[PDB]
């Protein structure tokens, strides 16, 4: 074949040339001496990788048995979950030791956007999301009601603008109080003696708290812009009678400019489509691109100059901190395949190759970490041994690449069950090299469901999200993270904001997150990091940490509550409902992410709202189906039926290849029934296996 051996290794050629060719030059590792290291990491760690895969599936099926021979005893199954090493014993309180971490992380709360890393104009974008513009962030969706005379048209709405730079207004107001007054009529700013005044049409005042005032540009007498901080984040105030809102502005205002995105996760895994050697270089390369600073479609960002309050000269960052998501520990990838033609585990290679890339940004670019570090996000683990071979993998990674031991830093993802109820053990494996843990909730559901697939039937998916299971959940990672010493030193983050046209919901309603003391929450894009930042800027989410501190508000039996239906919850039409909506989800996504290799998209639900959303959904829908056709809700021609039904509507909602009428010669459409009809089977009922093995199998057929 096509293939380079190295040591037991036989390495796809694209990737061999990418990683000699663009990723190796710069970093002053000699070539042979890291191929040598990948074929012995492989080799010394498969194994183990192999084992803890082998030790779920041993886990699931003990679970499964107890519930079939099973009327609920609590004091039972968790003293069983015990007994087969579950649920194993909580640690000694501890602090973690994570150092060389960068502010943004460490002490700085605001909002995270992730972004499938193959999609290099949407990874531009994000980088470049560290500043956003406030005006068009709130112009440009519905936060402002297109009521009667503010509708958007195809031309700037002079009523609607007002609306905008009124809400801006008040969000000063909010945010940076003037001493009497509002910035509602402001005529001017000026900067005398080191201090801002702002003038009113009456008299001029200045900040009830002048340490808001950061900076400014242009001239002190009249500034091209004002720099506030607030709760540590940035609000620049463009100031500007010249541009065309300017002149409508009653003291010449612009725009006012959010710090935004702090920190980006460029994404390897669920919102991405990548099964093959030429997707992962795909993927790789832009990742390259963006820590060499070279990445272009449209460029990335430079720092942003500012004077300083006193007159002198400073800096601030331009781009969002850039972390990684690579895989976890369950799929391979035949980019590598042994001597045997065995793929290598696809986790393994992306601590390889991320971390050498990462290298790059590091170092001064023809940039990211100024500490030193590097940002790994690891997702779907499963308890602490998990999180210890991952901080092993790292630390074997790092021999390699010859970088300071603890220099690839982890964001530990809590998104499987027995990564939460054993949270504070996962931290501890992770204690030196952990800079964050989050609630990916979405796949949390479709472990809980897959999990507890043998007890009986779940409760429907939209009443997932107020089970007590999840609302424990959510308490006890914040509650582990501070107990941890996060507070100053890593983040407490939580979930996606998935209806991307519902702004106005999100602003209304996604407050509750750094309410609840999480110093980073997930947006889907820049527009939605701009108007979540307003919610930082609302909370103290410092404050909300130390008044949290030593609180134990989660028992381990509200963990353990099983989302189980009431007997005879729904009526027929309820069922149906259900079944239809599960099967219109399932089919929009995969049909794109099997046709086009598309990972993440606005794809319309049934009620016909726009719902982004990644692999994870899919494993609820899926999963919350095979538990139904698994428990008698629904019959095998019910699926069926609702998947033919479903189908020509996702054709419809949709370069594109109908499903129907030929459904048996569509292998998106079998993919989907795939899922439903073989979930119960899958290994804790993740979706890769059949949408990798599918994806590839469309490959094969277009090549043809
Ligand atoms: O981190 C994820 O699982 C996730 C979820 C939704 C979206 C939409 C764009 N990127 C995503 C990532
Ligand atoms: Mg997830």
């Amino acid at each position: 074949t096509d293939r380079v051996s190295v040591g037991n290794l036989r390495i796809a050629r694209v990737l061999y040339d990418f990683v000699n060719n663009e990723a190796l030059p710069g970093t002053d590792i000699d070539p042979d001496s890291f191929w040598a290291g990948v074929d012995k990491v492989v080799a010394d760690l498969t194994p183990q990788n192999q084992a803890l895969l082998n030790a779920r599936d041993e886990l699931q099926a003990q679970i499964d048995k107890w519930h079939r021979r099973r009327p609920i005893d609590m004091d039972a199954y968790r003293q069983f979950l015990t007994e087969i090493g579950y649920l194993l014993p909580e640690p000694d309180d501890f602090t973690i030791t994570t150092s060389g971490v960068d502010a943004e992380i460490t002490t700085t709360a605001g909002p995270q956007l992730v972004v499938p890393v193959l999609n290099a104009r949407f990874a531009l974008n994000a980088a470049n999301a560290r500043w956003g513009s406030l005006y068009d962030a709130l112009y440009g969706t519905d936060v402002i009601p297109e009521t009667d005379g503010a509708e958007k048209g195809p031309t700037y709405n002079k009523v609607r603008g007002d609306k905008v730079i009124a809400y801006a207004r008040k969000f000063l107001d909010d945010s940076v109080p003037l001493s009497s007054g509002s910035f509602g009529d402001a005529t001017g700013f000026t900067v005398q003696d080191g201090q801002l005044v702002v003038a009113l049409p009456d008299k001029s005042t200045g900040l009830a708290n002048p340490g808001q005032f950061a900076g400014y540009t242009g001239a002190a007498e009249s500034p091209t812009s004002v720099l506030l901080i607030n709760h540590g984040l940035h609000i620049e105030i463009l100031i500007d009678p010249e541009s065309q809102v300017g002149t409508t502005d009653r003291a010449g205002v612009k725009d006012v400019i959010l710090e935004s995105a702090i920190t980006t996760i460029m994404d390897f895994e669920d919102s991405v489509a990548a099964v093959d050697a030429a997707d992962k270089v795909l993927g790789y390369r832009n990742w390259l691109g963006l820590n060499k600073g070279d990445l272009a479609a449209r460029v990335l960002n430079r720092d942003r100059n500012y004077t300083a309050p006193g007159g002198g000269q400073f800096t601030l960052p331009g781009r969002s901190l850039m972390f990684v998501r690579n895989v976890g520990h369950l799929m391979t990838n035949d980019a590598i395949v042994d001597t045997d033609g065995s793929e290598v585990f696809e986790g393994i290679m992306d601590a390889l190759f991320t971390g050498l890339i990462a290298i790059h940004g590091l170092k001064a670019s023809d940039i990211n970490s100024r500490t030193g570090s590097i940002y790994i996000v690891k997702p779907k683990m499963h308890g602490p041994a998990e999180v210890a071979f991952t901080c092993e993998l790292f630390s074997r990674v790092e021999d390699v690449l010859g970088l300071p031991q603890n220099t690839m830093k982890i964001g530990i993802m809590d998104e499987e069950r027995r990564t939460t109820v054993n949270l504070k053990a996962c931290i501890k494996a992770a204690a030196d090299r952990v800079v964050f843990i989050n609630t990916g909730f979405l796949d949390r559901t479709g472990d809980e469901i897959h999990t507890s697939m043998e007890a009986g039937p779940m409760v429907r998916k939209g009443t997932m999200k107020s089970q007590p299971w999840i609302l424990a959940y959510e308490d006890h990672n914040v509650d582990a993270g501070l107990a941890a010493g996060f507070s100053g030193r890593a983040q407490v983050g939580k979930g996606m904001w998935t209806m991307t046209e519902l702004m106005a919901d999100m602003v209304e309603t996604k407050i509750a997150q750094p309410r609840a003391g999480a110093s980073t929450a997930w947006v889907p894009s820049p527009t939605a990091a701009t108007l979540h930042a307003l919610h930082y800027h609302q909370v103290d989410v410092a404050a909300v940490q130390q008044g949290l501190a030593g609180k134990r508000r989660a028992t381990i039996e509200q963990l353990l509550t099983i989302p189980l239906a009431k007997e005879l919850a729904w009526a027929p039409d309820e069922i149906r409902e259900e079944v239809d909506n599960n099967c219109q989800s399932i089919l929009g996504y995969v049909v794109r992410w099997v046709d086009q290799g598309v990972g993440a998209s606005k794809v319309p639900d049934i009620h016909d709202v726009a719902l982004m959303e990644d692999r994870a959904t899919l494993r609820i829908s899926s999963q919350l189906l095979a538990n139904w056709l698994r428990h008698g809700v629904i019959t095998s021609a019910d699926v069926r039926a609702s998947l033919e039904r479903m189908a020509p509507l996702v054709d419809r909602q949709n370069a594109y290849r109908p499903m129907a009428p030929n459904f048996d010669d569509s292998i998106a459409f079998l993919a989907a029934q795939e899922l439903i009809l073989s979930g119960a089977q899958q290994p804790n009922g993740y979706t890769e296996p059949i949408l990798h093995r599918r994806r590839r199998e469309f490959k094969a057929r277009a090549a043809e």
